[PDB]
């Protein structure tokens, strides 16, 4: 018997297997509105009782680092939303939004009247990595802008407002995406946060900016609609940490405190195998110490095929398994593992190109 179709029970949500689409970021929502090509994607991808996660979704405009990246802060968005929530819904799939601000990875085209993008500090990302730009060449990262205790504040108001509307236009739940050295693990990470109030020095006041996010999208929707997504090892964008496991279980800790104080856990902690990129053991390490420590559901995710998932499970080493490269090539993943079905090919070219159908809705289904 496969352990991914073993069902699990991911707090209310009855999920049929542990087959997981992982959050990717594909660039057809344009002028950041969610478009009928997405319906597509995701309603080729649902299955009954299996569980999506939406590419990463801006909170404000200020959030955006790649182009025609869909947003959930204005009712236009959440009305177009909320027709692609009732399809994926008419298949029977439980559906969360994830919801992704990048800090400093973005670019003056990116931002509202070219203004410098915010971040905890004003460290750019190093020369070492360039930025996708909407003409599809690839741009310099900028100095970022600092961000004050105000304003911190007013974001993390984006996020609870922008999980209200989630659950406005009838998703499931949102995922925080913390994760890849984007605006909350700039936050995280010493090797970027170098700032010296409240929410830098200590690993503790690192750990303040998730903490407060976290805690105000559980108060406005409830903990079993939040997920929160980490990486506490990732080489992406010069976001390092001196003692990464150190700082895992301390985000791990914060959470656990969250559920104990709210009286109810979180839907999932989901953390990226430090593998993946856009030794093997202390890498295996990592992960089976972070799932020990969090009380709750784990996701993995980062290079697993089906013989890694089926042993992720089986092992205990995570509850749900999630899938990026191979989902966008086979709309029939979920199926393909069940019959153990050669998979298709995925093309990296079309990742973000705007097409709505070609290399997003045209890979075949099988035979
Ligand atoms: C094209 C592409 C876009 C991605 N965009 C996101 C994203 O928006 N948010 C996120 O948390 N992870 C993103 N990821 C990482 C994936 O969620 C996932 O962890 C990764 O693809 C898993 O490894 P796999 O492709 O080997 O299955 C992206 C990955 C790909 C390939
Ligand atoms: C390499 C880790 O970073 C990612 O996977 C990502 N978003 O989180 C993108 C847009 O590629």
């Amino acid at each position: 018997n496969n352990p991914l179709f073993s069902p699990y029970k991911m707090g209310k949500f009855n999920l049929s297997h542990r087959v997981v689409l992982a959050p990717m970021t594909r660039c057809r929502a344009l002028n950041n509105i969610p478009q009928a090509a997405l319906g597509e994607y995701y309603e080729q991808r649902a299955t009954a009782g299996g569980f999506l996660i939406t590419e990463g979704t801006m909170i404000s405009p200020t959030s955006a680092g790649f182009p025609h990246v869909p947003g959930i802060f204005t009712k236009e968005q959440v009305r177009e939303w909320k027709k692609i929530v009732d399809v994926v819904h008419a298949k029977g799939a439980v559906i969360f939004c994830q919801l992704w601000h990048v800090g400093r990875a973005s670019h003056e085209v990116y931002q509202p009247a070219g203004a410098a993008p915010i971040s905890s500090t004003e460290k750019p990302i190093s020369n070492r990595w360039r930025i996708l730009m909407p003409d599809g060449t690839h741009g310099i990262y900028p100095k970022p802008r600092a961000i004050g205790t105000y304003e911190i504040s007013q974001v993390v108001e984006d996020y609870r407002r922008s999980a209200l509307n989630a659950i406005e236009a009838g998703f499931d739940g949102i995922e925080i995406h913390g994760a890849h050295g984007y605006l909350i693990d700039q936050f995280l990470k010493d090797g970027i946060n170098d700032r010296t109030d409240e929410y830098g020095g200590s690993l503790a006041n690192r750990c303040k900016f998730i903490t407060q996010v976290v805690q105000a999208v559980v108060s406005a929707i409830g903990a079993d609609r939040v997920g929160v997504r980490v990486s506490p090892a990732i080489d992406h964008l010069d976001a390092m940490d001196s003692n990464p496991l150190s700082l895992g279980l301390a985000v791990v800790e914060r959470l656990n405190k969250i559920q104990l104080h709210s009286g109810s856990k979180l839907a999932y902690l989901h953390v990226t195998q430090p593998r993946y990129v856009a030794s093997e053991e202390e890498e295996a390490r990592l992960m089976r110490t972070l799932r020990n420590a969090y009380q709750g559901t784990f996701i993995c995710s980062g290079g697993y095929t089906r013989e890694l998932g089926i042993e992720a499970v089986a092992q205990g080493d995570a509850d749900l398994v999630s899938y990026g490269r191979l989902f966008i090539s086979n709309p029939d993943l979920v199926m393909r593992i069940k019959l153990n079905a050669p998979l298709n090919k995925y093309n990296r070219k079309t990742f973000f190109t705007q097409d709505p159908v070609v290399g997003y809705t045209d890979y075949p289904f099988l035979q």
